[PDB]
């Protein structure tokens, strides 16, 4: 891989390579998906939200397992959106409907979970959308709180910053978070049509985009993602595009329009990034994940 240039192999794509799903809930079929992110080795890993379940793959595709069913009981998820992988390789779900988050080993099975409805610090309205920074710490958008809530990774509270607004700092029904290598808190800003980027205590460091449909504009942002030098991937789901940004911001390279073939959308949801380049899309209403 030594002599890539990123910038160029970004500029590419349009062209899915594979995808995974299909509707139903067997093993590697998806309901009504909603998060993905990537593994240790590059693995996919899917919140089948309307399956009630998390699914597996390698980097190539292959299915590997699923964890999860439908409840309120401990390994049990209402209607899961977010999912997380720690270093350490434990998997990191948003429970959305019983708002709480549930953190479990690398075979699935439950080893602790934290969080019960309610605006108190700790307390969740629709957690929706979760990731990790290196030293494993939890950073959860809650919804419907309109803010980000930091935790350790035992669930102890640490922190939270983003209050509902539309104005600097402020938030309107966030979805998705990621945080780059650098420590910078990426934030999906979805009803304010931007990308809101904090560091780990809560201070506004820059925004990326606004409302419109043009290149560098949004409608209702979803799924985000940051690779290893801070290209910003973004779930364009009003525009029904995948938008790439430089890592200062800057526009790159936009893919993609509403539909059910090849690199078309319906209902973008989470994104992620391997770290080979390919973009990992989630294709919520074609029960599909898409790679690029």
């Amino acid at each position: 891989a030594a002599g890539t240039i990123p910038k160029q192999v970004y500029l590419r794509k349009r062209q899915q390579l594979f995808q995974l799903g299909g509707r139903g809930s067997e093993p590697g079929s998806f309901t009504w998906p909603r998060g993905l992110a990537v593994g240790p080795d590059n693995s996919i890993v899917v919140a089948d939200s309307s399956n009630h379940r998390v699914q597996v793959f390698d980097s190539n595709g292959i299915f590997v397992k699923e964890f999860g069913e439908y409840g309120n009981g401990e390994g049990e998820f209402d209607c899961l959106a977010g999912v997380a992988v720690n270093r350490i390789g434990q998997y990191i779900i948003a429970d959305r409907y019983n708002h709480r988050i549930q953190v479990l080993d690398p075979q699935g099975r439950f080893l602790r979970a934290f969080g019960s409805q309610g605006t108190a610090d700790g307390k969740f309205n629709y957690p929706w959308g979760v990731t990790t920074d290196a030293l494993g710490f939890i950073y959860v958008c809650d919804k419907e709180n309109h803010r980000v809530q930091v935790f350790q990774s035992d669930g102890s509270f640490v922190g939270k910053f983003g209050s509902c607004g539309r104005g600097e700092g402020q938030l309107e029904h966030p979805h998705y978070i990621a945080v780059s290598n650098t420590n910078r808190v990426i934030v999906s800003d979805s009803n304010n049509h931007r990308i809101q980027i904090f560091d780990v205590n809560g201070k506004v460091l820059s925004t990326v985009g606004g409302e419109g449909s043009d290149d560098g504009q949004f409608k209702f942002p979803r799924g985000v993602a940051v690779d290893d030098q801070g290209y910003i991937f973004v779930a364009d789901s009003g525009n029904n595009r995948i938008q790439i940004f430089n890592p200062d911001g800057s526009f790159l390279k936009t893919f993609g329009s509403w539909g059910s073939g090849d690199s078309e959308f319906k209902g973008l949801e989470g994104v992620a990034i391997m770290s080979n380049g390919n973009i990992l899309v989630c294709d919520r209403e074609n029960h599909r994940v898409q790679v690029f």
